[PDB]
């Protein structure tokens, strides 16, 4: 119903929600979708997960839920207000496009709820080896509530619980509406991965998803925040630099206890005993991207 | 644009926002408006002030505002999302009506902002002697963040600062859009007061506003929350029981220092030296209401 410079948006439109634990390729994924001529994701809104969390807290409190129900502010009203708020933020914080998309990592803790609010929405759950994600948080000093960066053990424990929840939500939403996307397979085989992802989304193939680095900052392309912690990685083409760099840099006691700390590794198909797991041939495309990146073809932006 | 069982609602519609410090007649005011056939206010939503406060905090933080601006979540986007959220809650948490109304006391701390979000909205700032409001909070044990009920001095200090802010907002919005409504004049002269208020609002007179006790719980009437602290007072007709009952029950040192603790009393036209100020003849209507109330004509509801 609501319009934009002529695109119409509403609760029945086919939204794409991207998420996962931070440092799992979520920015790369949404940037590759942003490259598509029909899709716009844009930057992390930050406020969508905040308001979702507050609204969830309201109903989890017995005392507050009683007061809200007695005020006529029922689940039905809260849900309508969440729909309207989320739609405005998604629609207005970036360029209009036929298919709107949002990437705020921890929103996928609420994919069951979002799939009911937005009955035609679909979900991409980014999955990356928790050892790589946690190594990224600690070495880059990425602040995430609840993740004590002084402890690999604590961060892997918290990674495990977060992805356990999001994976359970993805399974409950079901295979027609939520697709786990493995970062390692995305970087090894981006063409095959995006072919599968766009088929799942019901969106026609476009080569543009393999050209996202051409489209940084351009109209209809990839809008980046200079403050977000993945920006200087996503300005490069898909490459292998970050695939395995955690290995040998995790404390020995955590390596020993890996499968007990992070049982979701094996649940998701990762080898929690290998340092590191042995992946097969990357596509020639990514091998060439990688040597260009490592020899300095992509300069650090002045901004 | 948006519809309801056929009433249309949107950001240009003529909303009424009622507010003031709690225990200042805000529930009585909105109940008298609810009695009008064209207006529905309903219960305190609770969540409108919460989300307003959070959204204000976002922009007050230099670091967070930079991140939001870099994400495309500008003031323009935040404002659109606030409009959509607030409208859904106002519209859906009670019955539809031609004129929608909201009463959440501390929202009038933001009347300048709300008047810009909703350019045809108008505001009723309830004003009651701060000694009566604070006496009410303390004796009824009404929990309000920042008000230490063990201290008349602290509560009057906090009352003073709250009404100072809301009155300044009312003056900035200007006389065409915000009307201070004095509780004491409402209860002494309800017909005259409501005539002035409905004229200010641009709404035709209806006798119903002087019959709100007939309309409790009825369709098109006054919906109450059994948990709100004013409910067992507002089920009675306008009466004088609460006009002056604070007098002699305030600690002597606070009486001595009243004008220094609460300079807004004199600013608003109250006599901060009188215990209590001497009001003139109540309307016969209210005198009769009062003896009926005090002799027990209105039974305590079983619920
Ligand atoms: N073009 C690209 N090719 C491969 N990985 C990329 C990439 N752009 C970003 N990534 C990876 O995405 C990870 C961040 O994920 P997220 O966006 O969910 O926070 C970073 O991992 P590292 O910090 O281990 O390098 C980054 O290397
Ligand atoms: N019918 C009525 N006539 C007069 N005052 C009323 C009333 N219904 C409620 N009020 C007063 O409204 C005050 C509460 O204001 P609010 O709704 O803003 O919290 C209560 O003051 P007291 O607690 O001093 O009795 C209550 O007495
Ligand atoms: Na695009
Ligand atoms: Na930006
Ligand atoms: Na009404
Ligand atoms: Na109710
Ligand atoms: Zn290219
Ligand atoms: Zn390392
Ligand atoms: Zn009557
Ligand atoms: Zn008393």
């Amino acid at each position: 119903e609501l319009v934009m410079v002529e695109y119409r948006y509403g609760k029945a439109m086919p939204l794409i929600f991207v998420g996962g634990v931070p440092r799992s390729g979520t920015t790369l994924m949404r940037a590759m979708l942003d490259a598509h001529p029909e899709v716009r994701c844009g930057e992390e809104t930050r406020i969508i997960p905040r308001v979702l969390a507050m609204r969830q807290a309201w109903s989890k409190s017995g005392r507050e839920k009683l007061r809200l129900d007695e005020a006529g502010v029922t689940d039905e009203v809260l849900d309508a207000a969440m729909q309207a708020f989320i739609l405005e933020v998604i629609a207005k914080h970036g360029e209009p496009a036929r298919v709107l998309c949002n990437k705020d990592p921890f929103t996928l803790k609420s994919s069951v709820y979002l799939s009911r609010l937005f009955p035609n929405s679909k979900f991409l759950l980014m999955v990356r080896d928790g050892r790589a994600s946690v190594h990224s948080m600690i070495t880059r000093k990425v602040t995430i509530a609840g993740f004590d960066l002084s402890s690999y053990r604590d961060c892997l424990t918290k990674w495990n619980k977060a992805i356990e929840v999001m994976y359970a939500q993805c399974m409950e939403v079901g295979k027609e509406k939520c697709l786990p996307v493995y970062y390692e397979q995305l970087v090894l085989h981006p063409r095959r991965s995006l072919k599968l992802i766009l088929d799942f989304l019901g969106i026609a193939w476009s080569d543009a998803v393999l050209h996202h680095e051409d489209l940084i900052g351009k109209p209809g392309g990839v809008s980046l925040s200079k403050i977000e912690r993945s920006t200087d990685q996503v300005i490069k083409p898909v490459n292998l630099e970050a695939l395995s760099k955690w290995t040998g840099h995790i404390p020995g006691d955590v390596v020993r206890d890996m499968a007990q700390i992070a049982p979701m590794l094996a649940q998701l198909g990762y080898d929690p005993y290998a340092n590191p797991p042995n992946y097969g041939n990357p596509d020639p495309f990514v091998i060439n991207n990688t040597q260009r990146v490592l020899k300095g073809d992509y300069k650090t932006p002045a901004n």
